[PDB]
């Protein structure tokens, strides 16, 4: 909205900056329009929409912190919770931070988040993960194992691994309702890339995406109207 | 509008090119924000714009044509009516062409336009252009007078000098109504930038710019309802 | 003023950034001679400063608002006057916001302008305009017409149209003063370049463009010394 | 850590290279910071790690080569087996090979890869795919069927179907275990896009993408310590 | 850090920002390492750190302010101490200002400063400089000199000469350490580029850089512990 | 040398490469001597030629290395010998490395080397330095000190400080004809930019640069001809 | 040749921008090796070098000069000679102009050189050329043809047809000598691309390329010695 | 021709573009001078009009295909007639399409045309060629050879030989008047760059390069005039 | 200073090519604007002014001149004066040339003077040097060396060597008042680059630095005034 008009003895004067853009966009678009037919070619394929920052609202459901300190070319176990435990810890903690609910909402995915800091300044390494979702409950994972092919946590050292993919309520029915409740349970290892022992901050979440069917209607207070 | 959207197990896809443009027009608009302030400079002055590209309509009463062979450095006189004679051909083929005038409109400016064709091919020069639009009655235009600081008529040929800046009508009345009907007549003169004579062909209009103010109602056939 | 200088041993130390910023300016400034010649043809033109932001002081005496809603295709009146009350709304207004004028002062030049909003949000059209500054004081305007080479409204959506283009004072002495009073009065129009009816806020002002002398002395409180 | 730096009187000198790459790399940061917005733009999505140069190891277990003749616009079947082979076929090659397991470890995914070479060289055509993974076990395959809107092959002629999206063991316990044995095996197609007949060699492996959870011990001969 | 990691059934999704950036960091790399051989070229060579934006702390000992007017193509004397005024003012100005003196220090080098000021507005000019360190004790430096072959100031108007390039302590023992006292003063001339007088604002300062020696220990109030 | 030319019936062909690069090289020349003048601008100015990679040979005498730990903010003392001890360490080591001696050669300045090395891997900081070169024999130097203004280690963490800025022969002659002997030594901390301790290896050299008149000359088995 | 060195205390000053141009033609010749190979695929062809720029020295024995206008899409007739009349022009005209011939030498190539030149200004056109070497001698030419895939002739109006692709001497032996001289003769056409009749100077001359073996000895006047 | 001009009150107005336009050719003019001596050393040199669009007419007597398998690294006789056969072929050919010969006219030069087309599709090869254009009458060419250093055929897939680079008649005139009928004969030999047997269409012309020299003047019915 | 500035009814028209100017310098300046930190990078060094285009006159007291031919690979002695006839050489030639010395002045420094010449055309090397500025007074300087690190002299062949970094006067007094004038003298060679013999012009000067304190007064004939 640069630059203004106005007539002078029927002739119409019109700002030169105004005008010279009018020209370059008009070349621009030209350009735009020459090879547009390599957009067409790149839609062919599509990216994913991030999850955390796309659709549904994040609701991060912190559930612990811990400090290990990791040999070079070898990773910490994380969590060797049973699955009941995974699962009290996941249902008591989302339902008591989120109580009350007061919208119909659903539950679209579930990730474990590692959150993961360096505990020492002028470092330079990166993190690495690998993990399982279950395993016999009689299987307890290894507190430390060597590194083979992990995951390369990403440059802001947050993994989100996705487990995935209002009535009164209670662990018992949850748990009772729950097949497998004995066999899945997050296993994670945290290592790095680094060729000397680090000491690593890990904090761990469940990261919720939830969307909500809120009605476009007001609360009132009791008795309404 | 190129590309689309998709969903598939809540993740949101999008295609790459869109994604690419999206980027990329990022990219453009901080390069054109950069660089707005200069905008700004160049928004303290000011174009004009065409006036026959530009608003009002363009009703272009030609009048005749005539061919001038111009020896180099000179120019050649166009036209020698008396103030009168071009009065009436002004008047006569303008009323003559545009009744009936059906609408209430307004003569922004007339414009003597002058169209100027080389007779031969294989040529390279441009034309040339002097005026006066007005004389003691008793003065008689040279036919053909030296070039010096003449209009450059421009790469398209054309040059269009400015004259400016329903009832029962006819000639006599408005000849009785111009106070100095005698004095006022254009006298134009035609040479080119070539070493050698030229044959031109010269085609002279009128060129009215007009505003009509047409209401946005029916016409019907009478009796209207 | 980057940089500095300094003596070691009779020998002149200057900053790095300095010495390397002087060649660079010596590259452009060889680039700018090289082209410089280009600068002279451009200079054969001309351009006009901004008649706003340019020379003289503004007044924005604000007349009035309406709202008017405008099919497609045509353009809606936006003041019926008669020459008297445009004489009447220009003097009572300026006159009663300027008093006391305390200076020499001249009108450069007075414009109507016309300041055009849109009255919804998440519409893209742009505005147009077209005028008469006369008529016959037995012409009324049309309310509506439609719309035919009209002027397009600049980015800003403002349009000044030029109309142009201390003593005991009172209107009866300004009115008797003009010579057609009943005659001259802008009828401007307004339209949209939209396929819809658009509601528009009109917003009309008279711009004088003034010019003060004042001179370089004090102003004291009386007596003076 | 190029240059270096000396000191002569209590002066500091460092190498000139150096200092023009330290002048250059801050130009670069600038020009990096100034467009970084548009990284946060690209960075609302995301890319899909390659799996196969990703996390986990693979192991390729080659089943078996095939030549075929491929008409133009036509798909040959590339196998054909019952559920029961397929099954026999993954089980005894992948334990047979794999034996002895000595860690820990999870399948993460299974592959049905094809790798496509021409048998002819100065040929100019890429190679297309088509598939079902399972049908009736009363369904035969027919051998040759039409192209219709295939999968193409990329540049590199290999192409890999997702299939999936220490106990005593053996296939009898296997096949007992699997609850459609007969139904699921992998019905897969390799045509081209050349305008002839193209005689193909056909390599058809299962890429087992597998994750170790070895320990941080030693192994030791027995008895250890 | 921008972006960020996620696993979705085995699969690792990567932030498409932060991998286009490690693509065009890898083709940035790339021509950084192929035009690498150029660094080691310039390498060959060396600058000098700025002393003052380098190492050791600045003490900046004003000593006073002159306002001389120069003539074009002329030079004005700043100063013209006896070298016994010169330490006077060296060593009183110094002691005082520092003391007291709780740290072990060196001075690495003492500069002669010179700050000149324009003292009119809208003037367009540099300054010179010219000097000597010491003269016969009877020797009396010219109030004015002509301009020949002097040290051009930089562009921040700031010249430092180098003059080089605790104990109970006073200014008789301090001159009868000197060897020649009466020798040794800098006689500083300042002139300009200007084709006119100039009025010249010149403020002279002593420049001292010092490394100090703090131990790495506490200040604790008598008695200690 | 690329191309060549032959003669056909009298007519010389030259390769089109060879005329193609002629044509690019004299554009480039056309370049080249457009902006020369900027050459000039910047040959106002001079570098300083690297010392160890300039004229005359480098004789490295290494002398120590130590391992030292280093706080935030801090500087560790390298060396705090006597001057006799500094001069028995210069002395001893430089004549027991070069001797035999046979040809005249000349000194031209003397280096103090400090070669840096972290002790641990993925850290990321700098060293820095401070010295004196000399002090009252009874002033024993600060075993640590606060850093304060450093001089900043270059990339290649090697800092040299020049310390400068055949008869039979032995130390006590050496030593009784230096007039200060107690006086100077080097005495040198070493820091870095690091926020926690590190652990650094200090190698310490004596660097001599050496010019040799060696004549053009054969060296014969004794007897000579 | 920018610039200089110097030497301060053993240590080498050089140029600033003798050094930054150190750097670029470093920086050059690299880019140049990077590209080298094209040139190589270049150098797989060759281009001849103009005859008349080349070896041999041009001697331009002119023959006639006339006027001719052309119609457009013909051509009109240069000359039309007998091959002995040709001969004798070509025989007379070069041995008088070159007599005497007091060098060894040879002819390597005899042209037939047109020169054209337009008789007015401001024409735009470019000549054609059609020719024939040779015709029974009873054939005598057309005036005119019509233009039937002419010769285009360059830029500079020139055009240049090979012919070819000391003892007592006179036109009859040469005569004599030749074998068929009254079939060859160059019987040459020029016409115009204009589109209407052009008048054209014709200047026709020889052109004779020459090299001399002219011995490195004195010319003495006689005796010698 | 774009854009235009207008005087308004004296002055002249001329179209925006078009003075940019005048600008920026301005511009490439002064880089077309500064760089126009590198066209003078590229002027050094000359390339050869292709003989085929450069001037004569064409005339393409078609002879023959055939169909030729070619094994790798050879190649394969096109045509093996005897001189008495090739010439019959020539002249019967040519006399038969060209007659009637209505105008003077002489062939600037023969050539002969391989045509060369692969059989299948999805093939990336190229031709390549060999020959001779004389035997031994009674030398009878191998049907295939090995290739060595052919000729390679452009990407076109034409290759053309220069051969060379109205009265009754009859063949058995041409052929006596011949002088070595019997040895003069194009052998040409067609191979590929492919690593399998090709099937290739080869097509042989003779292609005529014809000047003609038609008179500007009528043909008339009989009798004329 | 192109363009101009005009007034027509008020409004204000401006050079185009001033206008586009203006915005151009509007643009490179905010380019200069945002890449100016990087100019406070560079500033952290300094570099030294040329010494001989800097500050104080040159006086070339020219010594003289000889030719050596330099074997390759060693380096010619270019002197071999004994202290006192460096000093004889040195007080005489410049007390001889400056005098009469009618300005107070001081010798900033003195430089020895290498110009170098090839006495050969077509020859493609550089020169080195090397030197010493002193010895015993009984060392005889060898009259050829190998090159072993020498200096390399700038692309101007000249190489410069500082050496140091009115009454009644004359050579003894001066010999008399230096300490040890039979120790100091420059020994200097000089080589090539070259692999074949070269024979070298020496020319050798004494190059002065001075600073004149001239006052800015009147000469006049005797007697003043």
């Amino acid at each position: 909205h640069d630059g203004t008009s106005c007539v002078i003895d029927n002739h119409h004067l019109k700002s030169l900056g105004a005008v010279l853009n009018d020209v370059r966009r008009k070349k621009d678009r030209i350009r735009e329009a020459e090879y547009e037919p390599i957009i067409d070619i790149a839609d062919q394929y599509m990216v994913t929409e991030d999850p955390f920052r796309g659709p549904g609202k994040n609701v991060r459901i912190t559930l612990f912190k811990e400090i290990r300190r990791v040999h070079p070319d070898t990773m910490k176990l994380v969590c060797n919770w049973s699955g009941k435990e995974f699962l009290r810890e996941t249902w008591t903690r989302f339902i008591s931070e989120e109580f009350p609910i007061t919208t119909d909402q659903e539950i679209m995915d579930l990730w474990f988040e590692l959150q993961l800091r360096p505990m020492h300044p002028n470092r330079c390494y990166k993190f690495t993960m690998q993990y399982a979702l279950g395993a016999h409950p009689d299987y307890v994972a290894h507190d430390v194992i060597r590194q083979q092919d992990p995951y390369y946590v990403g440059p802001n050292n947050i993994e989100r691994i996705n487990l995935s993919k209002v009535y009164n309520d209670n662990f018992e029915r949850f748990f009772d309702d729950v097949l497998w409740p004995y066999f899945y349970r997050p296993l994670v290892y945290v290592g790095t890339t680094s060729a000397e022992i680090e000491e690593i901050m890990i904090e761990v979440s469940l990261l919720f995406k939830i969307k909500e069917f809120a009605p476009d209607v007001p609360l009132f207070t009791g008795p309404a109207y």
